[PDB]
């Protein structure tokens, strides 16, 4: 198809806010797997980023000075489960690791990791499983203050990424994805960035989405 969003699926949920907390890594990493989970499932279950802060210290993540995508679906795999957000909510800064089986939101197998720069395998995921999480470069004071159009920044860089987020579908040439810095920035927490730009903001360089 020439554009998806997966809201046409009920498979993204509302827009969050990392607060003062650099743990981006957290927010994409569960973005995706609510919605896998939800196109699987049918039901859309917000899931539990103060999880992955909180517990996944000993697989390689930093808590709120950042981490990995990956490393978070390890924590995810090994401890077979993630979490709700209903009951176990963010607070804006690392605290004890509560992680309850009790409230288990939703498990995993694996991640698959798209090809290091491909964005026709990119599409590829997001049309055919869902959304994905990425890392990008959000070095540029226009991402940092993005509003509203097509981010089609020149001085970009596609290796060295800072910043992870959501992508929740495509259009026209755009990626949609969804951030985490609340609703007040870009379009309503969104921003839409250059699509098959020769991997521009290196949007394609580490994306990943986890299997269930």
């Amino acid at each position: 198809p020439e554009t998806v969003d997966w809201r046409t699926k009920g498979a993204v949920t509302g827009i969050k806010s990392q607060g003062d907390c650099g743990a981006s890594y957290a927010f994409s990493a569960m973005g995706a797997l609510e919605g896998i989970n939800a196109l699987a499932t049918g039901k859309l279950t917000y899931l539990s980023e103060q999880n992955i802060i909180d517990c996944s210290v000993p697989y390689g993540n930093h808590g709120c000075k950042g981490g990995n995508m990956y490393v978070a679906f390890l924590y995810v795999v090994a401890n077979e489960g993630v979490d709700d957000g209903g009951s176990y909510p963010f607070r804006g800064k690392q605290s004890s690791c509560t992680y309850q089986e009790q409230y288990r939101g939703a498990s995993m197998s694996g991640s698959v990791q798209i090809n290091s720069g491909s964005e026709s395998d990119l599409e590829a995921a997001v049309a055919n499983v869902g959304p994905v999480a990425v890392a990008i470069d959000g070095e540029s004071n226009a991402f940092r203050f993005y509003y509203s159009g097509v981010y089609d920044s020149s001085r970009c860089s596609s290796s060295s990424l800072n910043h992870a987020m959501v992508i929740t579908g495509y259009g026209i040439e755009y990626w949609l994805a969804k951030n985490s810095w609340g609703e007040n920035w870009g379009e309503l927490g969104y921003v839409k960035m250059a699509r098959n730009k020769y991997n521009q903001c290196g949007i394609a360089s580490d994306a990943s989405y986890p299997t269930l």
